């Protein structure tokens, strides 16, 4: 089962959409839902390596946030916080609050202000048969 919609990229049972264009986090969430996916959830280094390669180098939203309880991050797929790739020193909840996670150009994660307008965002889906 390895089929993906047009413009999506297949990798290991999932499909990925590398959206481009300035969006707030909540905007990327709803954009992924509009394309029948969710902001990407990352659960292994192999998935991260795949994502880092094709990712927008100016940063991109991923599906990780601590809106519900400060300091407790949750993926869109509701699976555990098992694989992590935090940039050293992150998360730091800097500024007046950072509750949404982005990938840096290095693939390392940084929590950011949810109202920041990042230029990339990644959705995922399940591949079908
Ligand atoms: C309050 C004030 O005086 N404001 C001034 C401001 O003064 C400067 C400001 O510092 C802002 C930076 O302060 C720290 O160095 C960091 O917390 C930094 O955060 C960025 O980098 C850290 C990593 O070190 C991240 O954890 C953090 O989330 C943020 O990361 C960046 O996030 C964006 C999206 O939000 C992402 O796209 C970037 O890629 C990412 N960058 C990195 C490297 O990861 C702060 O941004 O306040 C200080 C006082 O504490 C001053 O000393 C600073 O000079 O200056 C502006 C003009 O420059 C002025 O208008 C404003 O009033
Ligand atoms: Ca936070
Ligand atoms: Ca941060």
């Amino acid at each position: 089962c390895n089929t993906c919609p047009e413009a999506w990229i297949y990798f290991q049972k999932k499909c990925y959409y590398f959206g481009e264009g300035a969006k707030k986090w909540i905007q990327a969430r709803y954009a992924c839902e509009n394309l029948h996916g969710r902001l990407v959830s990352i659960h292994s280094p192999e998935e991260q390596d795949f994502l880092t390669k094709r990712a927008n180098w100016r940063g991109s939203w991923i599906g990780l946030r601590d809106l519900d309880i400060e300091g407790e991050f949750i993926w869109m797929d509701n699976q555990p916080l098992d694989y992590s790739n935090w940039q050293p020193g992150e998360p730091n909840d800097a500024g007046q609050g950072e509750n949404c996670v982005m990938m840096l150009g290095s693939g390392k994660w940084n929590d950011a202000f949810c109202g920041s307008e990042l230029h990339g965002w990644v959705c995922d889906r399940l591949a079908t048969c």
